[PDB]
């Protein structure tokens, strides 16, 4: 059975106006800004941007990749597909 989301989990993350996007739950570094309550720090592959999202917008990657894991015209998306498949736990800083 599913657990709650934890750092390192791989997802497609949904933002208004954007396609479901390859992403991970990030850790929060010591001294770094924390998310609001009930929100997780989501790192978006390809764009390497961070937003704060709750579970309603987080789709586990294994279950969802057949549907969402296809190329997209949007900036950074196909790089993001490479990342989540080939090195999803690397440093992209």
């Amino acid at each position: 059975m599913p657990h709650a989301f934890k750092p390192g989990d791989l997802v497609f993350a949904k933002m208004k106006g954007y396609p479901h996007w390859p992403a991970r739950i990030d850790d929060i570094a010591d001294g770094a800004v924390k998310p609001p309550p009930n929100k997780y720090p989501i790192f978006f592959f390809g764009t390497h941007e961070t937003a704060f999202l709750g579970p309603k917008d987080l789709f586990p990657y294994d279950k969802s990749k057949d549907k969402y894991g296809k190329p997209n015209k949007r900036k950074g998306f196909n790089e993001g597909l490479w990342e989540i498949q080939n090195n999803p736990h690397a440093s992209y800083s």
